[PDB]
């Protein structure tokens, strides 16, 4: 029975390029696959991005308390959450809740204002001990997930790594960590992604992400029943410009892991 | 006809029984599928059980803040939220929310007696107009989804109509019917269910469920982009006691229905 084996398969009949990134935090054991190579963030960035601004609470202690004014030029699809709020404002606790854990680009782009622009959050995860990621649009470009593109990209051990530090680590205050946590796991757009892949009883909080190029990403923290948690990256991209999402990648990708 | 035919494929192929249920709110057209047999309903009954919670509290001020006390003898699979708090209590608010939003099995039996028991939640169902609708057991056997039980079984069509009457129109308050679309907005475990067969712009809230015999349900409202929200509800059991969950069937049951 063979981990990296049944990677390749998948991969292979995929037609596509799959990254993972395991880590246990048991034994700070790791699985690997394609775990240096680059792949296109996506939404999966909006996780950088929102504990930036948690970072920024932990001396501004009321910034996410700040209302943002919600314009209607402001609109960039999809934007569920702020859609609702146009012509209102929104507090920075309520944008980063709507970037988290639903589609809402309209609530990143607000998160990476405050920040400063993309630059901003890569300067967070450069602070953080990150040295891979980058951020370099807004949105919706930061997701065009373009072959050989640089831009707005990580490796899948990277990002692992930095969702350990991020959730159960220290790279945050203890009462960030546990917001962040907590917006994580009330993600509504992940049943398809990794937590399809892992048994029912298994606790998970995640981020996913897609564009262009059948890009399809998550991230996840997962606690299975009475054991160390686990840190999961899965990525996916494809060559064909508009080729169709495929979350269930990332489910069998979970399963495969995760097994025994 | 188009319609009728493609869900009979589907299910010809699905290894199970397929009800579906679908009110276009534009014009009140319906989509029927086996509308008027009997499913077990598994977790999309807490629906029901959280909207009575609702409509107690129009009457009961405060009702939400009210702290229940959770043990450890109330623990049942699964229990992702309540285990956090035994030996000590959720509010009504947040066992709604646990019972709603995510697997959370203990929730649901508080939300239940605090109605007085499965018999509450069916008189709340006979309040509203729903004549269907049946409630008899507690969780977890309310989810053994035996073939020909009608124990914890509903319709299609009494569902879709009902969760159209909770969710838009005058069943509850209407303070507590925008809890209950933000609650169902909220979920998380539906991505992989109604929610993916619809196009990624359309926002859904929606209430899934599983058990035995391979039952894998969920009951959904639906805005399309700019356009009047659609109820739809997608019910499949299958013969076999230990039968895997078939979501996908969920996903393309509404994509044939949607197409149109
Ligand atoms: C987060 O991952 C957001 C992704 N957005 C894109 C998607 O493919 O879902 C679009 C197309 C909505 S955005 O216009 O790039
Ligand atoms: C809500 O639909 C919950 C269903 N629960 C069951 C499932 O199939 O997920 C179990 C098996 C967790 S419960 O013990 O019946």
């Amino acid at each position: 029975a063979d981990v990296q084996q049944k990677l390749a398969e998948l991969e292979r009949q995929s037609g596509g390029r799959l990254g993972v990134a395991l880590i246990n935090t048991a034994d700070n054991s790791q699985i690997l696959y394609r775990a240096d190579e680059r792949f296109p963030m996506c939404s999966t960035s909006k996780v950088m991005a929102a504990a930036a601004v948690l970072k920024q609470s932990e001396t501004q202690k009321q910034l996410l308390n700040q209302p943002v004014e919600i314009k209607p030029a402001d609109l960039v699809n999809y934007n569920p959450i702020a859609e609702k709020h146009v012509n209102g404002t929104m507090t920075l606790a309520e944008l980063s809740a709507a970037a988290l854990q639903y589609t809402d680009n309209t609530a990143m782009n607000k998160l990476i204002a405050q920040l400063g622009g993309p630059g901003g959050v890569t300067a967070f995860a450069r602070a953080i001990g990150d040295e891979t990621f980058r951020l370099d649009r807004t949105e919706p470009t930061l997701n065009t997930a373009i072959p050989g593109d640089p831009r707005d990209t990580t490796t899948p051990r990277a990002m692992a790594q930095t969702l350990r530090q991020l959730t159960l680590g220290h790279a945050l205050g203890e009462t960030q960590r546990a917001q962040l946590v907590t917006w994580l796991k009330g993600n509504t757009t992940g049943a398809a992604s990794i937590r399809a892949g892992l048994p029912a009883s298994w606790v998970v909080g995640d981020k996913t992400g897609s564009g262009g190029y059948g890009t399809t990403n998550d991230i996840a923290v997962i606690w299975p029943k009475d054991r160390a948690p686990l840190i999961l990256v899965t990525y996916f991209t494809q060559p064909q410009p508009k080729a169709e999402s495929r979350r269930d990648v990332l489910a069998s990708a979970a399963k495969i892991v995760t097994d025994g």
